[PDB]
């Protein structure tokens, strides 16, 4: 048996981008699960084979990492077009890994037919008719189904904690004690709405030494609904395989909520922070029942709480190390259920 995993709208090569990284990590955990898998992308590479050098129907399972189908600038996007062409030729059920709420499966043909370059493609080439199974990272299938209310062939939905792929890797390692150069740190991208609101709340005008790494930029926070005066330091996007090491430079790293993610999704960030040398502080709204760690000290409601909690950590090395000890213990407990996680995944993809 052979499995093919692809990203539906982003080229895959290495850890330079988040979409590529997530695809490679899934490829790795699936492979270490004792399954034969190939990542199929635009060209052959260390981790990939090209769409044109293989036959999609030589694979028994087709797994697709979610992506946007929108064509930036109205121009063609070969990753999207090539991926869907690949998917359309497949004659068995397609397993869609739904890791981000804003990226539900959708047909690209409707977008293509109205473009000047539509004549270069056909409905037959791009229209994916095979049945699709949405594997939601969020436990709430109502939200998952609501996101796919416009797709016809999406037959089934099933929850699976996809984001644990980093902790289950064969070469996973907790971060070790690190020299502290920051009070708080957050590595990610900007997103309008609640996420933007909370980034301002917890990262702006705190009076703390805070760094915001990733491709996010200060110019993106201009919503007058969320005013601020002093912003954290933005330092640039780094490879995804160095996130925990980066988080470790700070005393604490934040988990910030967002609409439809709260009390539904556990995000990769959770494990990257928990595994780092930085104390994990969680936006209360994101996990109201303290499902991640049953210790109120790891949660903060607002800017006031965050500042107080961070100052408490800065002045008590014992509190800091105790909390790290606690989050690391909880993480190991999750890693202990590796076999269960693997069997659950296999079940998700009908194995
Ligand atoms: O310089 C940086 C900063 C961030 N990251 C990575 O980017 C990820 C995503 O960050 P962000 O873009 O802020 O999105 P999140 O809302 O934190 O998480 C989204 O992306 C995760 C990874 O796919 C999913 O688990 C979540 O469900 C999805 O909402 C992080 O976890 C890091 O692994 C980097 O690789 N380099
Ligand atoms: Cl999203
Ligand atoms: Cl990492």
């Amino acid at each position: 048996m052979k499995i093919a995993i692809i990203n539906m709208g982003n080229n895959v090569i290495n850890f330079k981008t988040v979409p590529s990284s997530e695809t490679i990590y899934l490829f790795k955990v699936i492979s270490e699960m004792g399954l034969n898998v190939d990542i199929i992308s635009l060209k052959n590479g260390v981790y990939t084979k090209s769409f044109d050098e293989v036959d999609v129907n030589d694979y028994d399972r087709l797994i697709v990492v979610n992506s946007s189908i929108n064509f930036f600038g109205g121009k063609p996007n070969l990753a999207i077009l090539s991926a869907q062409k690949f998917m359309a030729k497949y004659k068995s059920k397609i397993y869609y890994l739904f890791t981000a709420i804003r990226l539900p499966f959708s047909q690209s043909w409707p977008n293509v037919k109205n473009r000047p370059w539509a004549y270069l493609y056909t409905e037959e080439e791009l229209l994916i008719k095979s049945p699709i199974k949405v594997i939601s990272q969020g436990i709430n299938l109502d939200i998952a189904k609501a996101a796919h209310k416009k797709v016809d062939n999406v037959i089934e939905f099933e929850y699976f904690p996809i984001e644990q792929y980093k902790i289950h890797m064969n070469d996973f390692q907790l971060s070790k004690p690190t020299k502290k150069t920051l009070d708080v740190i957050y590595g990610g991208s900007f997103r309008s709405g609640q996420r933007e609101s909370k980034m301002v709340e917890f990262l702006f005008d705190t009076g703390l030494n805070i760094e915001f790494f990733g491709n996010a930029r200060e110019k993106q926070f201009k919503n007058p609904k969320y005013p601020w005066t002093k912003a954290p330091v933005f330092t640039g996007k780094i490879p995804m395989n160095m996130v925990s090491e980066k988080n470790s430079q700070a005393i604490a790293a934040l988990i910030i909520g967002d609409k439809n993610y709260n009390d539904n999704f556990i995000t990769l960030r959770v494990w990257e922070t928990m595994a780092s040398d930085a104390v994990m502080l969680i936006d209360e709204e994101f996990d109201t029942k303290h499902r991640i760690i049953n210790d109120a000290r790891f949660y903060v409601n607002n800017r006031a709480e965050l500042i107080d909690r961070v100052n408490e950590l800065k002045h008590s090395d014992v509190l800091r190390k105790e909390m790290l000890s606690i989050q690391h213990d909880i993480l190991n407990k999750t890693r202990a259920k590796k076999a269960e996680w693997q069997d659950a995944f296999k079940k998700a993809i009908d194995l």
